[PDB]
């Protein structure tokens, strides 16, 4: 009955989500140490998600899935695949966030975007669409739309870091139109695995989330049709309302961050019980120092999620204000989450010694993909200190990420 923390999901299908994964955890555990060696994707791992419903964890009961709608209970979730390995729970997060925000396109947006997002959603429970996500260009290139001069578009470009790439079907694009005549717009194609000129590449060789898939993909003339494009607004037009969707759609990702440094925890106590001898004072004030630690982190992510939720299912006022208030409750929590969850992770460390310093040790992966919460955007911490700051003074700024990169 925990309402707070993430210690447990507060809704009636968040707990069949974390019931129907706990039957994943023992393959999802066993594939981690090879997957993260190798560098590669646990595509079987996917393949009984797929089968098992679990894909559709996200998508609204009315069509067919979970209708898990909680990003607590999407956290929560995520948290305990993390504990098994955080490659798969980053992978899992693109999906289940999917869910969530073509839920919304569903829900409210115009009749393109409706039957658009009620057709990927469907094929998402079916197991037939596993979803990606692709914003953040490649240095050598401006991913653009370009009329084919026939109704549909040609998408030229290149996206790097899109993690579950290898086995995704359909690839949701951050690109700016150009040579038509309206100032650039920010919109979002789809592009399917079959789209020609579409490549998905296999250079993804991470410090850790080594097993995410998180390669670049690469559109040459790729033609996408008319109603495969979600049109968002003009670049550069400021509006704060888009931060409620850029917080839905990254915030529970919060709880992979929470599950690693709960799994190293668990870890270096069970390393200090198995011991012949008492632990030491160090050892104990150590103990201590990670449980507390450990407790604001879980109650920082949990509270942020908690509000979130609230946030998010209120439509009744102010969309910008809403908006503002979204991010700041989401940007508050990432940058505590970050600072938290590594340094719990480094602090275990200590605590089991140096049997974690060989490469195998499970700490060892742990300290490895911890840290990449921080280089994920909205926002790495150099962008957040400039969002929060101006928030906290009231400084007039463009708060769109992917409209700033436009620029
Ligand atoms: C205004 C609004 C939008 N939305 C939704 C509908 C829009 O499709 C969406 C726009 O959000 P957003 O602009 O974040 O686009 P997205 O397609 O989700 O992309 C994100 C990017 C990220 C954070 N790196 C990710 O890879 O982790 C993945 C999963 O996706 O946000 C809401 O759910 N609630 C709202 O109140
Ligand atoms: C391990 C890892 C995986 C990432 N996966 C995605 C992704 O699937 N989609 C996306 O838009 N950005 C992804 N990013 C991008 C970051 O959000 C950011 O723009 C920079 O690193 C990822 C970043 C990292 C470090």
């Amino acid at each position: 009955d925990s309402t707070t923390g993430l210690y447990a999901p507060v809704t009636p299908a968040g707990r069949v989500l974390l019931d129907r994964l706990a039957a994943h955890l023992p393959r999802i555990r066993s594939t981690a140490a090879e997957h993260d060696r190798d560098g590669t994707f646990p595509t079987d791992t996917f393949d009984a998600l797929r089968k098992d419903g679990l894909m559709g964890a996200t998508v609204p009961a009315e069509l067919g899935g979970l209708g898990v709608d909680r990003l607590y209970d999407v956290a929560v979730a995520l948290l305990a695949v993390a504990r098994a390995d955080a490659s798969t729970a980053l992978a899992l997060h693109m999906q289940l966030s999917r869910g969530l925000t073509l839920g919304y396109e569903w829900r409210h947006g115009d009749e393109r975007a409706r039957t658009l997002a009620e057709r990927i959603l469907r094929g998402m429970v079916a197991g037939d669409a596993v979803v990606c996500s692709g914003i953040k260009d490649h240095h050598t290139a401006v991913t653009t739309l370009r009329p084919d001069g026939a109704g549909g578009w040609l998408l030229s470009g290149r996206k790097t870091l899109v993690s579950m790439a290898p086995v995704g079907t359909h690839f949701v694009i951050n690109a700016r139109t150009d040579g038509t005549d309206g100032p650039p717009r920010l919109a979002s194609p789809v592009v399917t695995r079959d789209t020609p000129g579409f490549t998905v590449l296999d250079n993804w060789d991470g410090l850790g989330m080594r097993a995410s898939g998180t390669v670049d993909i690469v559109f040459d003339d790729c033609p996408i049709p008319a109603d495969h494009v979600l049109m968002r607004d003009p670049v550069g037009a400021r509006n704060d309302a888009v931060l409620a969707g850029q917080t839905v759609s990254s915030v529970s990702v919060l709880g992979v961050y929470v599950g690693v440094a709960q799994a190293a925890y668990d870890t270096a106590v069970a390393a200090l019980e198995r011991r012949p001898e008492p632990p030491q004072a160090a050892a104990l004030t150590l103990v201590a120092e990670i449980d507390s630690r450990l407790y604001a982190l879980r109650a920082t992510a949990g509270s942020a999620l908690t509000a979130a939720d609230a946030l998010s299912a209120d439509l009744s006022g102010d969309m910008d204000e809403r908006g503002r208030q979204m991010m700041r409750h989401f940007q508050c929590a990432k940058l505590a989450v970050n600072r938290l969850a590594p340094e719990i992770v480094s602090d275990c460390l200590s605590l089991v010694g140096g049997a974690s310093y060989t490469a195998g040790h499970p700490l060892a992966r742990l300290l490895r993909d911890v840290q990449a919460g921080r280089f994920m955007q909205p926002y790495a911490y150099v962008d957040a200190v400039d969002f929060l700051s101006a928030q906290a003074l009231g400084i007039e700024r463009d708060n769109n990420y992917m409209s700033t990169w436009a620029k």
